């Protein structure tokens, strides 16, 4: 099999309309980048449920998560690598 | 007129191998009860993404959320009511 498993995170955040909206999105992105780094360091699977939790910073009413469409499960010889992310407002 | 829209929360928690499973489960349930009361008081929609975030307390690796199977979206005259919950351990 391939040794590196690629994944992307594509999500839309739905917020209440207000001036903090762009900031909340940046907070969600920072939280995500922290998650990406942590999972890389700990070599863990990428779970949709954890990504929802990661993106649900304060002010986020719902998260629509397009990618990854399914969990990223690694076999014993694989490592996961995030090939990019796109966190936008729904909203 | 508009009534009350019922929902239940059925989920299984998959935890990281380590401490006592039951304390983590109680914390997730406690977090859930807070979410239920908060949404009822604010009359907001019930979103699966928010429930994932709610159940992802420390120690939780993955959340399987059976119910509610879909988001509970209310019109301007409706209210949501949780008719019960079941938070169990996966493995």
């Amino acid at each position: 099999s391939a040794g590196i498993v690629p994944y992307q995170v594509k999500a839309q955040l739905y917020l209440f309309p207000g001036p903090e909206a762009e900031l909340i999105r940046a907070a969600a992105e920072a939280s995500l980048r922290d998650y990406i780094s942590a999972q890389r360091r700990l070599g863990r699977d990428i779970r949709r449920s954890a990504l929802f939790a990661t993106l649900h910073v304060e002010g986020v009413q719902r998260v629509e998560l397009q990618e990854p469409a399914a969990d990223v499960v690694l076999d014993e010889t694989q490592a996961a690598y995030c090939t990019g992310y796109a966190i936008t407002l729904g909203g």
